[PDB]
């Protein structure tokens, strides 16, 4: 019985209203994420790659209530270990697959970092995480294919922290967007 946006721009109608007000429900969030066919006819003028990192390409300002966004995963491309500053966020699969896995947060002492779950996403696939959940590192299962993911993020986020896996140390790092509403800004 999930409600099922026929184009991503239901999709972002739809994230309008569901995230107008205090509450967000989780689950129904995700699952009109997932419910929504990707079509790449309708977002490749958000899909701009980069030759040596992942790209991140605002679609919505979502009414300064949430940042709908594409990232670009060249091949081979993944991401630090990274947490995401108290925010919701979905990812959902519009091309390809990303392998995700989580890990345990560090204490004061260096040590080796943990993980605590590892999966692929599937074709569609939305996923979840917050601070609660754990930290995560999130990459292409491929080196000869791109990955496509449309991203979620309430409230909006600009800065977060990378962690190094073999002590569990942090550094701050500020999130920049490689277009915005399909034009580079460089
Ligand atoms: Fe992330």
């Amino acid at each position: 019985e999930v409600l099922k946006p026929r184009t991503l721009a239901d999709l972002i109608r739809i994230l309008h209203q569901l995230f107008a007000g205090d509450e967000v429900n989780v689950e129904e969030v995700q699952a009109i994420m997932e419910a929504y066919e990707s079509d790449p006819t309708e977002w490749a003028m958000y899909a701009k790659f980069d030759q040596y990192r992942y790209t991140r390409n605002l679609v919505d300002q979502g009414n300064g209530k949430f940042n709908l966004m594409i990232l670009c995963w060249g091949e081979g491309h993944g991401s630090s270990i990274h947490d995401h500053t108290n925010s919701h966020c979905f990812l959902k699969m519009l091309q390809g697959n990303l392998k995700e896995t989580l890990f345990a947060w560090p204490d004061k002492k260096s040590n080796e970092m943990v993980k605590k779950s590892e999966r692929v996403l599937r074709e569609n696939q939305c996923a979840y995480i917050n601070d609660s959940v754990g930290l995560h590192r999130v990459e292409n299962i491929s080196h000869t294919e791109p990955a496509v993911s449309l991203h979620l993020y309430s409230p909006p986020f600009d800065t977060c922290h990378a962690f190094d896996q073999r002590t569990g140390h942090k550094n701050k790092v500020t999130m920049t967007f490689h277009s915005k509403f399909g034009i580079r800004t460089p």
